[PDB]
């Protein structure tokens, strides 16, 4: 019934073989893990495969593809509520709950990723400043745990420990067969977006810290991380709100939950045109829209560390490390995800074209984001040590506590587990 695979996360790198099951029957699967558990390796689940790192391989070992199980099995308008198997993926549950006027409460860049791992890598978006990350909004799911049984944990309930050790757990405690999510009730598919533009790193920072973010739901910047000081830091501040139908265009009213360089780019004129272009106020944009080889890499540094977050993007231009795809936002509070990527501060992606002293350019700053107090995300990493992932996430030893109560004889295992020390 398996099938070995050879498999990389979405960076196409640190590839390793396992034994890929691959199975729509639940029952299949339960009895899989029992088929671990009574032998080595372990097994763990993947999803659509979105997260770089290795979280969703396991090295002679099981790999479970959860995609098969992909059934919605009900929406209600009235509770908000979905309740979809973990195969599910964002983009297919979108296009499902739109007709309800209920919105996925967090959405991520791509929206090829299932709830599985939407739950088990935490994620965030654009809006998490004001609607937390993806835990926040499970309501239940159903843990099949190393004993073969099916565990159904809620966020307050008296396994509240085991949920909030499952979230964000990169799957480590189990595989999420299925859950509940409460929706974000919605009127239309569409956005009311403001455009802002700035010169400096330091315009930037003012902006995000002046209030006006208290005024947008939603809210990420492209970052310039290439133009010296004190051009470094400019960005294209993208912000806004989902539109109510009384602000559609009349032609739109009617269907309001539908779903569907040249020589002066680089002159005065063109820095003209961008911020001209870059500038706006209440302007409708469907997702698309407002949503618009290499190593990814990313971090956060907590909020009142500004100058340190500064600091650091100071040594990335200054570094030779070319970025041109760079995400900028301010997270918001946290959730009590032991292990959950996003605090409060200053979030950055860039992009590094794979070249000579990359690799040791960023031990260093893996070294600088842990001495600042911030952490990397394990959806993005596959290089960073288990001595700097367990100084940047102090309630490690807590979870992995949690982990060992749930499986005792190691049944849940990745090649990320073995590397970071978590197994
Ligand atoms: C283009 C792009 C844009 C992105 N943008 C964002 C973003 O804006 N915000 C953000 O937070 N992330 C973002 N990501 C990362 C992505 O959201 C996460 O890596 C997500 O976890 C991928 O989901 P997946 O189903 O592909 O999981 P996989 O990559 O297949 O698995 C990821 C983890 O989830 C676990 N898992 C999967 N299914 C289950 C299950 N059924 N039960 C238990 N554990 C399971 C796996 O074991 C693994 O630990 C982006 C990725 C890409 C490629
Ligand atoms: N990283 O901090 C980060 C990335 C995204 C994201 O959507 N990235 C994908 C790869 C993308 C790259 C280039 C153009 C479009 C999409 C989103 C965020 C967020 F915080 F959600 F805004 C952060």
């Amino acid at each position: 019934t398996t099938t070995a695979t050879r498999l990389t996360g979405w960076g196409r790198t640190a590839p390793s073989v396992a034994n890929v099951l691959r199975t729509p029957d639940a029952e299949m699967i339960v009895k899989a893990v029992a088929r671990v558990a009574e032998s080595g390796r372990g097994a763990i689940a993947r999803g659509l495969g979105r997260s770089y790192g290795d979280n969703a391989q396991n090295g002679g070992g099981l790999v479970i593809d959860m995609t098969p199980l992909n059934t919605i099995h009900s929406i209600d308008a009235d509770t908000k509520l979905v309740d979809i198997d973990a195969g599910v993926n964002l983009d297919q549950l979108m296009k499902a709950a739109l007709p309800f006027g209920l919105w996925v409460p967090v959405l991520p860049g791509t929206r090829q990723v299932t709830v599985g791992g939407a739950i088990a890598c935490d994620i965030h978006g654009k809006n998490h400043h004001s609607a937390g990350s993806f835990g926040n909004h499970v309501r239940s799911m159903d843990l099949l745990t190393a004993d073969g049984e099916i565990r159904h944990l809620t966020p307050t309930g008296e396994d509240a420990e085991l949920f909030w050790a499952t979230v964000g757990g990169n799957g480590l405690t189990g595989i999420i067969m299925r859950a509940t999510i409460e929706m974000t009730p919605t009127s239309t598919a569409y956005f009311i977006a403001d455009g802002d533009v700035t010169a400096s790193l330091d315009e930037t920072i003012a902006l995000h810290s002046d209030g006006s973010e208290a005024r947008y739901t939603y809210s990420s910047a492209w970052f310039d991380a290439i133009s010296a000081p004190p051009k470094l830091g400019r960005a294209a501040v993208s912000r806004g709100r989902l539109a109510t139908v009384e602000q559609l265009p009349a032609k739109l009213r009617s269907e309001p939950l539908k779903f569907d360089a040249n020589k002066y780019t680089f002159g005065p004129i063109g820095e003209l045109w961008y911020r001209k272009s870059g500038t706006y106020r209440g302007k409708v944009q469907n997702l698309t829209q407002f949503y618009h080889g290499f190593l990814q890499y990313q971090f956060v540094i907590p909020t009142e560390a500004v100058d340190e977050f500064k600091k650091i993007i100071g040594v990335i231009q200054a570094s030779g490390h070319y970025s041109f795809l760079n995400v900028f936002k301010l997270f918001g509070p946290r959730n009590q995800a032991p292990l959950s990527f996003p605090i409060p501060g200053w979030n950055i992606c860039v992009d590094f074209p794979i070249k000579d002293g990359l690799g040791k350019f960023v031990s260093e700053l893996d070294r600088r984001v842990l001495e600042f107090g911030g952490r990397l995300y394990t959806a993005k990493d596959s290089r960073t040590t288990a001595e700097t992932f367990h100084a940047m996430y102090p309630r490690v030893d807590e979870w992995i506590s949690v982990r060992r109560k749930v499986d005792p004889l190691r049944v849940f295992a990745s090649d990320m587990a073995r590397r970071l020390e978590l197994l």
